[PDB]
């Protein structure tokens, strides 16, 4: 599948109250999605830019 194991984990934004756009790896769909990071929480499948989740998680 996905490169990395990091890339199967399920998108979680976290608890916090900011919205930081973010992209993450999307196992079923396979592809990489936007969603907004909280910042604070999540899981380490949280990329700043489409080409870091693209080359991490597709290459």
């Amino acid at each position: 599948q996905p490169r990395r194991k990091l890339c199967i984990l399920h998108r979680n934004p976290g608890r916090c109250y900011d919205k930081i756009p973010a992209f993450y790896y999307n196992q079923k769909k396979k592809q990489c999605e936007r969603f907004d990071w909280s910042g604070c929480g999540g899981n380490s499948n949280r990329f700043k830019t489409i080409e870091e989740c693209r080359r991490t998680c597709i290459g």
